[PDB]
């Protein structure tokens, strides 16, 4: 059974656009969405559908790319630390709801690597 989505609008939480939300955006966002392993992470993870009952027993932080391109696109976020701590939690729980060697970790390791890559360096304000 699913629970609501992370939300992506906050009437009452201050909103801000940056240098670096707008390159988090059309950069590092848009890039790892093309990427060939970024498909199971476009989207909320689905139990019903996916069949994977025990997701949100485990985790209970969901987060995924599509949250945070909406979150990105809905101008939610104050700065871009709060927005890569969205993508590392994405990452992080595919690590706690697999285990290493798995197919699906495999895919989040490449796309940390090529998140980590673009974060190096971020634009100045
Ligand atoms: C769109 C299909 N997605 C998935 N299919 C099969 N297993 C998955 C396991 C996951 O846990 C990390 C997951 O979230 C990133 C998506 C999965």
């Amino acid at each position: 059974m699913n629970p609501p989505p992370p939300e992506t609008s906050n009437p009452n939480k201050p909103k801000r656009q940056t240098n670096q939300l707008q390159y988090l955006l059309r950069v590092v966002l848009k890039t790892l969405w093309k990427h060939q392993f970024a498909w199971p992470f476009q989207q909320p993870v689905d139990a019903v559908k996916l069949n994977l009952p025990d997701y949100y027993k485990i985790i209970k932080t969901p987060m995924d790319m599509g949250t945070i391109k909406k979150r990105l696109e809905n101008n939610y976020y104050w700065n871009a630390q709060e927005c890569i701590q969205d993508f590392n939690t994405m990452f992080t729980n595919c690590y706690i709801y697999n285990k290493p060697g798995d197919d699906i970790v495999l895919m989040a390791e490449a796309l940390e690597k090529l998140f980590l890559q673009k974060i190096n360096e971020l634009p100045t304000e």
